[PDB]
């Protein structure tokens, strides 16, 4: 399908974001049978949308519940919407959503981090109130992204198992809304920005419109015309440009219009003029060598889980700005779309990740990771569909300078290369603008990994001195460099360390600088930094993690993952000031001299 | 003014609550001179609405800033709103707010926890976008509610000082919105429910016909009519009612409609049929003795300050439900209306407090608390105005069973009674339905207080064994018991302990059960409970506080107030289980019977 983020000029949305819906559990799994969307939810309670449902009620049985849950809400439809196209859009339902309006099923989606909309005009009457019922499922299998395993015991109780670290939060995590368009409406737009060395730049477009002759206008920050184009097809207007840069993040506004015989529809699209491309061992942004600093993040907060919140987004960006982070990565799933709009605006570099995590068996399980049990052709299809929807959404965001197909898959079994080759090829077919990468797990080193050649940038997740060599800084430095040099002598690609960090308990201090202590984190990060600056092919460092986040229960996780630089309530550990000295002490975007 | 909370039948709001607005500090105080509302705010950054501005940017200088701040946001007015009445309403701008639509000043308010709206119909055209600029001021003086003092140093730098505990968070803390009505609209409604002894009940109404003939219809939970009424006011129909009781919270829907010669306006009002009355030492709800259990709360959270959030509300009510709390008190300021709508629904008893706290000097300052300098006739006028706006807003909420005029004022100077006697009279005139109270500070005991007779219910804030008799439980028990009995033999009023608690560091454990330890909190609260059950006049217990909250910097406050049962991230201390065992172990609503 085609996807475009709603705005307001001749279009009007009403947020059904109003917090409180009706919520109910379907423990007996009657809901779809007893047609629960037809009547008002029985034995229901208030719940906040957006937000995960697991933590809202301080209940253990609800937090670790797997199966179907029901959302329901009434809404009055605007009067001036009669004879207009009305769309119902969810920014994300986590895992699975089925929507009904009144009694009419109108939607279905698998994929919990991408939006899905539907024309609902014939099932709605302006000035009248309608009932919106959503059925949310949080179950993961081997054909879902991410993968999982559900276990039904003798008592008929489901219990979900997964292969990634972060907790399986679910529910409507993001923005719900009705929004309108003329019956001649724009449903799709595509933009590609070419910039030379370095005088001027061209901009191609391609967009489809329901009834409509197409004019396009490239407007400046002053809303002044700097260029114009005719026709639906490719435009290519040249300009002496203010480039989209990581320091400023300048933006133009391409205004695209669609004229019918009776109707007219306008649509403003934010545009950043920049080019991303790999040239040897360097990552070039606007034909300039760049050095990634920042974090692997997580949509995780104390009471809302992965539910989006504006306050949290302002504070988290204030800390990253303060600490010197010039970039980050949407770790293990597509983030809220508002996150990327912020990045576009403030010139923040973003590596965009799919929800493709947990392709592992190592750490009644299948014997072959790539087989009809476990991962198969259907899984490959869902992965392909997942790669599609992310690009269909984020292709127009200047902040995205890379695509990440998956996170830490085991590429040691046989089917590994057979699985990833079509995907890596199909992705470059979907977007030639941005380089693509695949994040590499530890035990898949330079002599064992079988897929690192199919991608443009080498992204490594390393933990020498923690999981291995535990506690030995002397040996870890030796192993890391030799491992990095091995990767260099093999692919000669740009290397970004996309995950490095250790578990650190805030308030734990040690004179002996041992594990789990704040001293260790500082010392451990310090050793990694010295290794990075001795290797030319290293062009990026993203600390794991930004903040402490929640995980599934285990002996390896003390109330969640404690590898954060900040606590879960965003209080800084000693390492935050260490990272602050380094990241702000270097020339922006420019790598540290080889011992300097 | 007349104040009704917006709804949806022929009224339609677009929540422009949506978070991102432009923010700017006015350190030099140019804004009003240079007419900043004429142009787009210069040098601005994104900020979340609703929410305090102090913590959103992790900046200390912004956190402790005193003066003027500027908010700004553009918004499209709905097309189908032409020829309709358009109002711009703020649910609360903390302390001072001045609004402009484009260049047209439309609003001005003092009072930071009550709403203020304005007709903007002639200054707005449907289908077009307008610029909204708000000027927020966070300065407190002796004529503000609450009172404060500004200190300007040699360098002309302002620094706010106040006399209450909680931190002075400011900014747009609640809902900003535009909404419509027919030009014949309902502007006010007031309902008084009289109940005979549980068989049947009468319901008075009185409403202001902004422009129309008035009819009223009383519907139940099944949407069927149980009674009807005609004319602008003065109805009094009898009903066979399902009463609004604590624990359940049954509600009727009074439908008020106003017909012109051309237009009609509908307004649904939730109505709870219950009676509140004091009878000797007892507090009677529906002619039955009731026992308050619960908390003194605070609109406080980690990153949003006093900014409202649905998730936070849902979770906090889940905690209070679990722990057995049947009630609470809006500590030290009016809470968001959505908190009272929740209380109405779930049958939660609420003591409603004004922002009149800090009428104290005891704990270059004025020598007389009640004088022209300090608390004078202007203050009394602003205080009366504060009681007005609070009652005008919350009068129709079944959950509110008591008005609280002030919190812990010093009643030792002479002018104390000269000041409060008019206020207590004016309050009983504004609403004869509910008893009035004034929360009594410690050093104003049974032989020192000069004003507690002017109120219906005795509310005491006690801390024996903490501030005084520090650490001694045996002596504290004697003093407390002796003090409670003295109050009983003096006023013969119902006594509610509205504040009792000790500072407790989560994780601090002691075998000696000394102060600041989780053990002490349990021992201290338990001792207090033994005394309560030995005094008949005690009809309420409200622990201070629900959760740890932020305060101004001091040697008595360890990173804020730690008297919470829960931490600021809503994690339970050992005392939480102690209270849950007591509150859920007693029969609902009934005083412990000596009491097991
Ligand atoms: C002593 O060697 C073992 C010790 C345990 C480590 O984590 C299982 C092992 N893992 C690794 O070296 C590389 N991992 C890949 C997966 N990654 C995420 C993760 C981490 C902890 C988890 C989990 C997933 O699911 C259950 O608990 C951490 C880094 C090595
Ligand atoms: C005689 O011993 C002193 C020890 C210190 C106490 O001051 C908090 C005094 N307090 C009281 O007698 C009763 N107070 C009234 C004010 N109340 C809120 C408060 C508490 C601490 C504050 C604050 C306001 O502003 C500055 O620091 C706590 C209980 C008693």
């Amino acid at each position: 399908s085609h996807m475009l983020r709603p705005v307001e000029t001749p279009t009007r949305e009403i947020k059904k974001l109003d917090g409180l819906w009706a919520f109910s559990l379907d423990r007996e799994n009657c809901g779809i049978d007893q047609r629960w969307w037809e009547s008002a939810l029985q034995e229901s309670r208030a719940i906040a949308v957006p937000g995960s449902f697991n933590d809202q009620f301080a209940d253990a049985d609800i937090r670790n519940y797997a199966g179907n849950v029901w959302y329901q809400r009434e809404v009055f439809i605007p009067k001036g919407w009669a004879g207009q196209r009305i769309v119902l859009r969810f920014d994300a339902v986590t895992h699975y959503g089925k929507v009904w309006v009144n009694n009419q099923e109108v939607m279905e989606h698998q994929g919990g981090y991408t939006p899905f909309e539907a024309d609902v005009t014939p099932y709605v009457i302006a000035g009248k109130s309608v009932r919106i019922t959503v059925c949310v499922n949080n179950e993961l299998n081997w054909q879902t992204i991410p993968p999982g395993m559900v276990i039904t015991d003798e008592n008929g109780k489901k219990k979900q198992s997964y292969f990634h670290d972060f907790f399986n939060y679910a529910g409507i995590h993001r923005s719900v809304m009705l929004y309108t368009t003329p019956n001649t409406w724009v449903d799709d737009i595509t933009v590609v920005t070419h910039v030379a060395q370095d005088c001027n730049h061209a901009s191609v477009d391609w967009q489809v419109v329901a009834n409509g002759d197409v004019s396009v206008e490239l407007r400046d920050a002053d809303q002044q015309v700097v260029a114009t184009g005719q026709g639906t097809s490719g435009t290519l207007q040249v300009v002496n440009p203010h480039l989209w840069q990581p320091g400023e993040g300048y933006l133009y506004e391409l205004c695209v219009t669609a004229k019918s015989q009776t109707e007219c529809d306008i649509y403003p699209l934010r545009v950043g003029i920049r080019s991303v491309a790999v040239k040897g061992e360097q990552f070039l942004i606007n034909h300039k060598p760049f050095y990634f600093t920042g974090f692997g993040r997580h949509e995780d907060a104390d009471l809302r889980g992965k539910g989006f919140d504006n306050v949290l987004m302002v504070h988290d960006h204030a800390l990253m700005d303060w600490i010197g982070a010039n970039s980050y990565r949407t770790s293990h799933y597509p983030y809220a779309e508002e996150m990327l709009d912020w990045a576009d605006e403030h010139g923040i570099v973003v590596i965009d990740e799919t929800a493709a995590v947990g392709f592992n068996l190592s750490l009644n399980k299948p014997k072959e990771l790539y087989s009809e049990e476990a991962v198969n052709g259907e899984t490959q299809q869902a992965h392909l569909q997942a790669i599609k929807e992310l690009i269909a959404r984020d292709k127009n965001h200047p902040s995205v300078v890379m695509w990440s197909i998956a996170n830490e898959p085991d590429t040691r079994p046989q089917g590994a290369r057979e699985y990833f080759a079509p995907l890596a090829e199909a992705t470059r077919k979907l977007d030639p603008t941005r380089p693509i990468t695949c994040v590499n797990v530890m035990f898949c080193d330079a002599h064992t990994d079988t897929i690192s050649d199919l991608f443009d940038v080498l992204c490594l997740n390393r933990y020498y001195g923690w999981y291995v060599q535990s506690g030995d800084l002397e040996t870890a430095e030796k192993v890391l460099e030799k491992e990095l040099l091995a990767w260099q002598e093999k692919l000669h690609q740009p290397i970004i360390i996309t995950e490095y960090g250790v578990d650190t308990l805030a308030g734990l201090h040690s004179m002996y600088t041992d594990m789990w202590s704040e001293e260790y984190q500082c010392a451990w990060l310090d050793m990694y930094h010295r290794v990075f600056d001795r290797v030319s092919a290293v062009v990026g460092e993203q600390v794991w993690n930004f903040a402490d986040f929640a995980t599934s229960q285990g002996i390896l996780r003390v109330g969640g993952n404690k590898k954060g630089i900040f606590t879960r309530d965003r209080k800084p550990k000693s390492a935050a000031f260490l990272l602050q000295k380094r990241w702000t002490g270097m020339n922006f975007g420019e790598k540290p001299q080889q011992g300097g």
